[PDB]
């Protein structure tokens, strides 16, 4: 149901979040692509 | 124009940012050190 990123030598999930991820390109010319959420923790600490 | 930082086998060339450097030291024991600007995304993230 959800979406984690862990190694590739143990199992230990972690929510999708900024911090983990690197982004580039566009959503087009990647074959396989799947579409979900990625956070972002700073959000709740700019509204407060 | 503009400096970037990319890698060293492949020309990708990235927006200099704060994410992408690593401070130490002042600026008058390095030779060949450059002025420019470090932007820095978290300003408008925090003000807008
Ligand atoms: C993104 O998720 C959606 C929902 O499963 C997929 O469907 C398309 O999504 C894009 C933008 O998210 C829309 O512009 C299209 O109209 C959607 N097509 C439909 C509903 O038939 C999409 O495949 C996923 N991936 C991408 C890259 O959009
Ligand atoms: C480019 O960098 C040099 C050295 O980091 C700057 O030179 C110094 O500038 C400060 C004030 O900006 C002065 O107080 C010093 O006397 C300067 N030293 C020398 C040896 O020139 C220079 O000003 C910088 N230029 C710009 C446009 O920022
Ligand atoms: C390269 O050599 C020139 C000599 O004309 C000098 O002015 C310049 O500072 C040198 N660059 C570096 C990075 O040392």
């Amino acid at each position: 149901t959800h979406w984690f990123v862990t190694q590739r030598n143990f199992y230990e999930p972690q929510i999708i979040t900024t911090d983990n991820t690197f982004v580039s390109g566009d959503c087009d010319v990647v074959i396989g692509i799947v579409n979900n959420t990625v956070y972002d923790p700073l959000q709740p600490e700019l509204d407060s």
